[PDB]
């Protein structure tokens, strides 16, 4: 009753809705609609409205003021001027005196004109008029993002040790390698439960093999770290090797498994690999068939994975590289000076992620060619949604961490997603933070961001302002780019406050834990902005740079260098509370108001909020070991907090015995 939809054309259905609803017959309730120059959507917005939403999309948690492209790509630097970045997350909230949700259900590439060419207006556009819109009504934003929730169905749901800390680097090879990082961490007594295999793992970058000379007895090297409580986590790609003799290919060619040109020709496109073929996501037995090779893993011990360069990404394809090279003959051998370094330099640039590629190859869908660009944003979902049906399959029982880079909603019922490529820079770590309750309207909760940075050199006291963030993000992974400065936290001087820091982490396992189950079992918000939770404070409701968690407490990270603290607002009176680095917790009561609040690097800050309370246990070095019978209670005085728990394992969600009250 509360959603309507509008379709226009005849629309690919990507089954992003759980529920179906049915086809409205009314005008467009909103702005006006245009389909003259393909697509348009036109709305003039007033001054003081607010537009939330589009989940992994650059910028601020208000998207006015610039322009959005769904059209996920691989892009390793994340600028302010970037429009398109790896995700497509279609959906959007007008908050102000009128208020309305919107979702675009189109699976290609759709631009969010939101205030960049005019400050008034809101100007959504695409090149067919094939899609269906959903308006979704309500008394405010928060009340539309849970009636939208609803219907795109119930957001994946992690094993518990995924809450733990995660490990990785794009380097990690040999078992002397793996060895190292448990060694660094463990006798260094920092907690850690996973540790990230990178393309190294794999034999010869081949999808589902592993390195025969460097993991000769895979399943017992697995068990050798599990036995510790280290859950090695393998990647895999979405380009499989072209290569004679190697199973995948050879079924994949054979069964016309993979994306095809236009002639019925398996489509080449250069990754790690070299020469590989793309397996045709959209086709059900390709699907199925790509999916049920994750047991090859699962059978060794392998309890989780993480999905990459599924936008698809594309180096180059052989067209591409063929003109590549006759333009390289050309300015070889031109001696009049007609070709210049710069349109070499451009040519080579632009044969990579081209977007003419991606007219090169089709999917099939029941039979029916379908040309890849016009069903571009659906490649990374599909492949990752393989993977989940796969482990029902596999294991009905119980839960696999799962995550992937490229996204469209829908996707968010099977994974979660990490943000990608981001670099070792201060501004990424407000990024890292307004991206989150974004990508909780949209359905995916399971994410964080590369901790310290990906790309570039971090530096000791970047590494722990993220690593103050990740705290409260349900990813939290250091990861680092090939090449760069080491960014383990056994790499640095002073490791005690490393460990202070993720420390912090653990004692919040079960309460981090307990908020993520309800709000996925309840299609709830684990992250909000504070206009959700305080809508009629003028002054809450542009505060960008703190965020709500659950119904308990409020964070506000530190993201400037050399920083001893920085200013917060709070919307009713909170405790302020920092883990310390000798174990103990402050507390101080802060009023309703402004502030400026001490934290230095090795404290990791948050607030309680007025009549709310949350357990604490004491520190653990992994998940499976923290204490949750008698744990500490910190907050306000009368107030009770409800502690969701289960075996961390299974899929038992519904039982009177994982809940359990508890009373400050
Ligand atoms: O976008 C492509 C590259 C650029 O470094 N990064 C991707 C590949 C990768 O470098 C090796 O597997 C991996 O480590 C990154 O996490 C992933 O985003």
């Amino acid at each position: 009753a509360m959603i309507r939809k509008y379709r226009y054309g005849a629309p690919f259905d990507t089954e992003a809705l759980t529920e179906k609803i049915e086809t409205a017959e009314e005008a467009f309730p909103y702005g006006e609609i245009s389909q003259k120059e393909g697509f348009a959507f036109t709305y003039i917005m007033d001054e003081d409205d607010i537009v939330y939403g589009l989940g992994e999309s650059n910028r601020g948690i208000n998207k006015r003021g610039y322009c959005y492209i769904s059209n996920c790509t691989d892009d390793p630097i994340h600028t302010e001027d970037k429009r398109s970045l790896y995700g497509a997350h279609n959906f959007i909230i007008v908050s102000g005196k009128t208020t309305f949700g919107l979702f675009f259900d189109y699976p290609s590439k759709l631009t969010f004109d939101i205030g960049y060419t005019r400050m008034d207006t809101l100007k959504v556009s695409c090149e067919n008029a094939d899609l269906d819109i959903y308006v979704i009504e309500g008394e405010n934003a928060y009340d539309i993002v849970k009636q939208f929730r609803r219907v795109i169905g119930r957001s994946y749901i992690p094993p518990k040790f995924a809450f733990g800390f995660g490990q990785s680097r794009y380097g990690y090879t040999t078992k002397e390698d793996f060895r190292a990082v448990a060694k660094g961490y463990r006798e260094n007594h920092i907690p850690i439960d996973m540790i990230y295999m990178d393309i190294d793992y794999m034999q010869d970058f081949k999808d589902f093999t592993v390195n025969e000379k460097n993991f000769p007895d895979f399943p017992e090297f697995v068990k050798e770290m599990k036995d510790q409580e280290l859950r090695l986590i393998p990647i895999i790609d979405a380009g499989v090797k072209v290569e004679k003799g190697y199973e995948v290919y050879e079924e994949g060619v054979k069964n016309n498994y993979f994306c095809k040109r236009e002639d019925g020709s398996d489509f080449v496109a250069a990754v790690w690999p070299g020469d590989t073929h793309f397996p045709d996501m959209l086709n059900p037995e390709a699907r199925k068939w790509f999916g049920d090779k994750y047991r090859f893993l699962i059978d060794q011990g392998i309890e989780g994975f993480w999905n990459d360069m599924n936008e698809p990404a594309i180096f180059y394809s052989s067209e591409g590289l063929a003109e590549a090279k006759e333009f390289a003959g050309e300015f070889a051998k031109d001696t009049e000076g007609k070709i210049h370094p710069w349109a070499m330099q451009a040519k080579m640039k632009d044969i990579v992620n081209s977007p003419e590629d991606y007219k090169r190859f089709y999917h099939n869908v029941n039979g029916k060619k379908i040309r890849h660009d016009k069903v571009h944003n659906l490649f990374g979902y599909n492949m990752t949604r393989a993977a989940g049906e796969a482990f029902e399959r596999i294991d009905p029982e119980k839960r696999f961490l799962m995550f992937s880079r490229s996204s469209y909603i829908g996707m968010h019922r099977y994974g979660g997603i990490w943000m990608g490529d981001n670099k070792s820079w201060w501004s990424h770590i407000l990024l890292n933070l307004k991206m989150l309750p974004s990508l909780n309207m949209c359905g995916f909760m399971y994410t964080g961001a590369d901790l310290g940075g990906f790309g570039d050199d971090t530096t000791r006291d970047l590494l722990l302002r993220f690593l103050a963030l990740g705290v409260f993000t349900p990813l939290m992974r250091d990861h680092a780019a090939e090449g760069t400065r080491e960014q383990e936290c056994y790499q640095f001087e002073n490791i005690e406050d490393f460990r202070s820091v993720i420390n912090a982490r653990y004692r919040l396992v079960p309460y981090l834990y307990s908020e993520y189950m309800k709000a996925a079992l309840n299609d709830d918000m684990y992250f909000k902005p504070l206009g959700f939770v305080y809508p009629d404070d003028k002054m809450a409701i542009r505060v960008e740079d703190q965020l709500m968690l659950g119904n308990e407490i409020m964070i506000a990270p530190v993201y400037e260098q050399n920083a001893r603290g920085r200013y917060v607002y709070l919307p009713e009176e909170m405790k302020f509370i920092k883990f310390m680095p000798d174990g103990s917790i402050s507390e101080e009561v802060l009023e309703k108001g402004v502030h400026y609040v001490d934290v230095a690097l090795n404290e990791v800050p948050l607030f309680i909020r007025s009549g709310k309370c949350i357990p604490v246990a004491e520190a653990a070095e992994c998940v499976k070991d923290i204490d949750t019978e008698n744990m500490q209670l910190i907050g306000y005085e009368g107030s009770s907090y409800t502690l969701y728990e289960d075996d961390g394992i299974h899929k038992d969600y519904d039982k009177k015995e994982n809940y359990r009250v508890l009373t400050k």
